[PDB]
RNA sequence: AUUGAAAGUUCUGUUUCGAAGAAAACCCGCCUCAGAUU
């Protein structure tokens, strides 16, 4: 299992609307960095036959796992909800082992943009290493799904529903999946939670947790 | 190529016309550059 670290450094701030008044999520979800990762191969098409569909050119790297938080300051505000945090640092980790470390860093210096046209994202460095997994009672910043227990004090805490891969295809709505976020809603901020769980990759001391 | 792809809240308008900081008032009343030298 071979992970990557890449620094991002943002321009004005992201914006992705929530499916279904157009309110905006608070940080882009796992669906939008798996597609700019994939931005850096598929470069230029913009349908391609998945053999039953035409739905994305993005349902081949739907098995990538992908977290990254914040470390600045912003604010979310609706004017199309945004979230401006210009000059702002993004971290994003990313955990696979489809391909090898070559390819990963290739795209991974690769990256543009996150959510729309307007939200370029320039990138500064990047690591690159193998990652191990515990069990162990650790402490994490990056967002992790409904289902994993906390054991610490719950003040820090936001629900948020995203969605699979299944929603990569036209004219289909994915399925929901509830997510919790450790963020401070108003100024935006990230804060450190201890957990327990199951699946927790060491991936330079910053515990990422899945499951 | 990312619930992503496509979208100008844009065009038109004077803060304008008029109204003396003006009239009265001494700086002025006394004081040696003076005694010695071819």
């Amino acid at each position: 299992m071979i992970y990557s670290k890449v620094f991002l450094k943002l321009h004005w701030g992201f914006s992705v609307v929530k499916p279904l008044a157009k309110p905006g999520f608070y940080l882009p979800p796992p669906t939008t960095l798996i597609g700019a990762l994939s931005y850096g191969k598929f470069r230029g098409v913009d349908n391609i036959n998945l053999g039953n569909v035409y739905g994305s050119p993005a349902y081949n790297f739907r098995n990538i796992m992908a977290t990254a938080r914040l470390e600045s300051e912003g604010v979310y505000t609706e004017d199309t909800g945004k979230v401006y945090i210009p000059n702002g640092r993004l971290v994003v980790v990313y955990v696979t082992d489809s391909i090898s470390k070559e390819e990963l860093e290739k795209l991974c210096w690769s990256i543009t943009r996150i959510g729309c046209k307007e939200c370029l994202a320039s990138v500064e460095n990047v690591e690159v290493g193998e990652a191990k997994k515990v069990s162990g009672r650790v402490k994490t910043r990056y967002y992790f799904r409904d289902t994993v227990k906390v054991v610490g004090r719950k003040e820090f805490l936001e629900y948020v529903t995203f969605w699979e891969e299944n929603g990569y295809i036209w004219g289909k709505e994915g399925s929901p999946v509830r997510y919790i976020l450790p963020i401070t809603t108003y100024p935006l901020a990230s804060k450190e939670v201890e957990v327990e769980a199951k699946e927790a990759y060491e991936v330079g001391g910053e515990y990422v947790v899945f499951s």
